[PDB]
């Protein structure tokens, strides 16, 4: 039949005294969102930081995505942020025969899944995935030089929930930008050495998470292993983490916990060690995330 939605997972709303600092602020929701994988969190609403890219200058070359790819067993455009928005507010409207901001997220969702598992029609679309901080600037405002930090704009760049500013040093990076449309994805992964991760929208349309709890991980492998086919099943999982797309009401049937969000622009996302994660853009919208231990 049709998706079933994942029940919702946490989402907190912390006043200025819980909002101090991120990584006391996640040791004590922890027992809670440890169980969920991933957990939302609003900032204070008048937490507002400036985008601070260099808009004029901002050019990428997406990777192009075919969302039936695996179902299915040539594609290689350059951009500004300008052009791309465009590109992808076009795609959407065109899409659902509607302005982008009238979709509801539960059809964009449903029509996702369909499509993944679809064979007679081909979709293709575009993200701007994994394009460095260290390229056009973050979309925090930091202490470089290379772009004037009005006064307004310093408590941000100090700011502890400021992703340039999190402890990124285990026990012995940089922040990376994200240009989505709709259908843009993210495959099914945890983070290299079990890391957290933490992600802001900075903005634009949702995006669309899906996460499973570290108790399951094990879990989750042997239904991926069980159901990728035969060439993909025995790769290394630093390799198959780049096929791994598979729908969550198979993993749920499976016994696999799984659950849901749309995080919207100006709330963060945090993933837990060893917590599955996967999703998809609604629209076009621009993150920023980095990997942190505690
Ligand atoms: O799209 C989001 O918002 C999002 C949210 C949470 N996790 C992720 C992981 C993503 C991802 N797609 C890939 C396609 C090919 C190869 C690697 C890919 N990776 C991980 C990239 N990883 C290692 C290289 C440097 C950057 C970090 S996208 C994303
Ligand atoms: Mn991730």
């Amino acid at each position: 039949a049709e998706f079933v939605p994942p029940p919702e997972c946490p989402v907190f709303e912390p006043s200025w005294e819980e909002f101090t600092d991120p990584l006391s602020f996640i040791g004590r929701i922890r027992p809670l969102a440890e169980k969920t994988g991933i957990c939302k969190i609003r900032p204070p609403k008048d937490w507002q930081p400036p985008f601070a890219c260099e808009v004029k200058s901002f050019r990428f070359t997406p990777r192009v995505q075919r969302l039936n790819e695996l179902e299915a067993m040539f594609e290689q455009r350059e951009y500004t942020l300008q052009s791309f928005g465009e590109m992808a507010d076009n795609f959407k409207s065109d899409y659902f025969n509607m302005p982008v901001h009238m979709v509801p997220t539960e059809l964009v969702e449903k029509e996702f899944w369909r499509l993944v598992s679809s064979i007679e029609e081909d979709v293709i679309v575009e993200y701007g995935a994994d394009i460095s901080s260290k390229d056009f600037g973050s979309g925090f405002p930091v202490k470089d030089g290379r772009r004037k930090i009005l006064p307004e704009e310093e408590e941000y760049a100090l700011s502890g929930w400021n992703l340039n500013n999190m402890p990124v040093l285990e026990q012995s990076k940089v922040p990376w930008l994200y240009v989505g449309m709709c259908f843009s994805s993210f495959c099914w992964h945890i983070e290299d050495h079990w890391s957290y991760s933490i992600n802001y929208l900075h903005w634009g349309e949702p995006k669309t998470w899906y996460g499973v709890p570290s108790h399951a991980a094990e879990q989750l492998e042997e239904v991926m292993r069980e159901l990728a086919p035969e060439l993909f099943e025995s790769q290394p999982d630093l390799l198959h983490q780049l096929v791994t797309i598979m729908n969550p009401n198979v993993l749920m049937e499976h016994g696999v916990p799984v659950y849901r969000t749309n995080q919207c622009a100006g709330e963060f996302v945090v993933t837990f060690p060893r917590a599955y994660h996967s999703g998809f853009n609604q629209g076009y919208n621009f993150a920023e995330a980095v990997n942190f231990c505690t």
